[PDB]
C-alpha cells in the first residue's frame, strides 16, 4: 500500500513547484523592445526662438511622441 | 489462518491503487511537441493589396498550415 500513496503525494507537490516556477519566469519575459532611433538634426538659438531642422532619421515618428 | 487472509486482501487493494495511479499519469504524458518556427519575412501594404515575400525559414511548411 504505502509506496503508491507516497508517490501520489509527490506528484501533487511537483505540480505546485512547476506552477511556482512559471510565476518566477514572468518577471523576465516582458519589457524588452527595440527602442533605438538616430537622426541628423541641426539647430540655431536666439533670444526669442529655437530653430530645429531635420535632415534624416532612422524611422518616421510622430512629433507628439518626442519630449523636449 | 487470519494473517495469510489479511495478506491476500492487501494484495487485491494494492493492484487497484496501481491501476488508479496509471490513469493519473496519463494527464501529463501527452500534448508536448516541438512547435517552434522562425522566418525572414518582409511586407508592403497598399489600398488594394498586401505583398508578403519570404527570404528564409527554419523549416519547409505548407501554405495551408499557416493562418492569417
Ligand atoms: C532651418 O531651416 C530654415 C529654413 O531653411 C532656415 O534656413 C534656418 O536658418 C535660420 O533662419 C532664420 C530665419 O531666416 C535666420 O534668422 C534670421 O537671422 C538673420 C541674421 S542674418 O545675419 O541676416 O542672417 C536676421 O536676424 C533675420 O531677421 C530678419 O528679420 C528681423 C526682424 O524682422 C521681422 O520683424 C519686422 C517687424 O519688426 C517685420 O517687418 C519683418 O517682416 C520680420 O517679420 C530684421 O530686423 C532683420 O534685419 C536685419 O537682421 C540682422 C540683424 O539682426 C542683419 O544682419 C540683417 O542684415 C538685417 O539687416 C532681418 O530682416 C532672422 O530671421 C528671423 O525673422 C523672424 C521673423 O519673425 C520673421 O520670420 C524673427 O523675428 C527673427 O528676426 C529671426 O529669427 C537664422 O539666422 C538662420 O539660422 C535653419 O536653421
Ligand atoms: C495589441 O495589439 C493591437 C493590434 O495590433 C495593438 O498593436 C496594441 O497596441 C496598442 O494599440 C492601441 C490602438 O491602436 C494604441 O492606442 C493608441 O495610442 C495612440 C498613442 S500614439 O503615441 O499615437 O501611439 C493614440 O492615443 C491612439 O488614439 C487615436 O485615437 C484617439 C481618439 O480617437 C478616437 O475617438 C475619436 C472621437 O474623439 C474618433 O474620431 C476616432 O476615430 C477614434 O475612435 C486620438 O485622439 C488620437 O490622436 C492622437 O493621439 C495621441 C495622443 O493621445 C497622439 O500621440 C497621436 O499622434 C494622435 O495625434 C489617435 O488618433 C490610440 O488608439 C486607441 O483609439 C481608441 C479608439 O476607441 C479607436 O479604437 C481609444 O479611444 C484610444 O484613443 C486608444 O486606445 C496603443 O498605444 C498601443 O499600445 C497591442 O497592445
Ligand atoms: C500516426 O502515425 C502515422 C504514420 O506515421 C501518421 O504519422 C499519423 O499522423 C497523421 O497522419 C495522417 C495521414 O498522413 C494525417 O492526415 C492527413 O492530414 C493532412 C493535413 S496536413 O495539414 O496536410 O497535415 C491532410 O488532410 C491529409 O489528406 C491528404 O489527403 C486528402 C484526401 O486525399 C485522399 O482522397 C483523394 C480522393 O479525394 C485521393 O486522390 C488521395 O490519394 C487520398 O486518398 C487531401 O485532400 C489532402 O490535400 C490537402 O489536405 C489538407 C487540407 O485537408 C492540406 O493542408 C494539405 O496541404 C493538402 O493540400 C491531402 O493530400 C491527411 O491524410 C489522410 O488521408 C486519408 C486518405 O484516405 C489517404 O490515406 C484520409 O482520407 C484523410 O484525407 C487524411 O486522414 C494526420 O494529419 C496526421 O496526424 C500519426 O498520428
Amino acid at each position: 500500500v504505502s509506496p503508491i500513496i507516497a508517490t501520489i503525494l509527490l506528484i501533487a507537490i511537483t505540480v505546485v513547484l512547476a506552477a511556482t516556477l512559471v510565476t518566477i519566469l514572468g518577471g523576465f519575459t516582458h519589457g524588452v523592445s527595440n527602442t533605438v532611433e538616430t537622426a541628423g538634426v541641426t539647430s540655431h538659438i536666439t533670444s526669442k526662438y529655437i530653430f530645429i531642422n531635420v535632415s534624416s532619421s532612422s524611422s518616421a515618428i510622430s512629433a507628439s511622441s518626442i519630449t523636449i
